[PDB]
């Protein structure tokens, strides 16, 4: 058997977010001037 | 069997982030001008 | 003046999380056995 | 004067949680045993 | 006057997590065994 | 068998962020001028 | 004037997270034994 | 068996972010002029 | 005046994290014994 | 049996990054005119 | 085994009050003009 | 073993106050003009 | 063993404060004018 | 006229305790043995 | 006229004590032995 | 007319105790033998 | 064996106030003009 | 006129304690033997 | 073994005050005009 | 007209105590042996 914990389970201040899951792309170019 | 404890669990604080998952990938040209 | 632009603004794929902010402290003891 | 952006604003993809604000602190003490 | 760009703006994919503020500090004793 | 403890787990403070998982690729090409 | 550009801005990917800040200290005594 | 402990588990402040895992590759070429 | 580019801008694949800002003090005595 | 401890585990102040793990290559060629 | 007197026990005359126990923090900005 | 006597115990006039425990932090701007 | 007296015990006339203890940090910037 | 303002007044955090007013005196003789 | 601001008022944290008033005297002979 | 202000006022964190006032004396002889 | 006395024991008149503990920082910039 | 401040006004972090005032005398003479 | 006597133990008027204890770090940057 | 500061005033960490103010005498003889 395999056993686990991940994350950050029973952390004492989850303040900052958590990572997302992408399955996929993205396209980016910003544009910025001044 | 196997077992394990990952990320920040148990942390006194996790006031950063958490790294995501990306399954792909990302094209980039930032355009900055002054 | 001042001007700026911070964090992951304009950022392709925020995917992880974001730093918090805390104003305090934070006492921790950790207590793991097997 | 002063002019900013901050966070992650104009993102593709806020994907990932963002950054509590925490004025105090946070007494931890987790208990893992197995 | 004063200009900038800071943290990971524009970025292609801001995978990982950001660093937090902690204006404070963290007592800390891992207690480990087995 | 085979047990672990990976990460920043049991941490003080895990203010900085955490690295993510990119399975592919990154092209890049960052235009500045001023 | 003073113009900058700071962190990890227009990276093609910015996987690893990133530094925090402290504005204190930390008190630590890790406790391992097997 | 094997048993390990890795990362910076366990440590008093882990303000700088953490190493990612890049399966593939990373094309670059910054442009940078003024 | 004064112009700048500071830390892994436009680099092609920040992987590793960042170092972070401590304005402080870290008292330590790790514990190990087997 | 094999046994260990590895990376910056009960450091007193993990600030630096770490590395990260790249299976691969980078392509670069930095274009830097003024 | 371990053992103790603390704060003002058995004084002759405890007139001026004891410290509490703040657990989090506080934030201040008297405003005071005339 | 270890035996202690802390504060101020047995004194023969505990008048003063007595100093509390904070464990986090203050933010403090005051403001004052006339 | 380890055997001590700490403090103002004992003594004739504790009329000042005694020390606190901070396990943190503090902001400050008065504001004084006129 | 005279006008004042004295103590811990507008005090973001009153945690220790105040001092007293004793008109007259104290004897005093702790008596400890071990 | 005359005009003051005395004391610790307005502090960001009144963790330690306040001293007292004494109009008098105090008579002390600490008796101690082991 | 006459200004002024005294004390630890507006200070960040009045953490040490304060002085008191004795109009008087005080009379003391320590008895230590070990 | 270890064996102490500290601080202001069996002292004759302990009017000043007592040092407190700061693990941290504090951040400051008084600001006074007139 | 006349226009003052004094003590540890504004301070970032009065951890010490503070001068009292003795309007008087104090007779002493420590009996220390080992 | 190791015995002592530090402070201002049996002193005859401890008036001023305690050094307190700092582990950690204090930016400051005064700033006076007039 | 005569405008002054003085003291620790604006003092970024004032940790030592501060001088007191006896008007008067202090008559002494300490008695060590040993």
């Amino acid at each position: 058997n395999l056993k686990h914990v991940a994350g950050a389970a029973a952390a004492g201040a989850v303040v900052g977010g958590l990572g997302g899951y992408m399955l996929g792309s993205a396209m980016s170019r910003p544009m910025i001037h001044f």
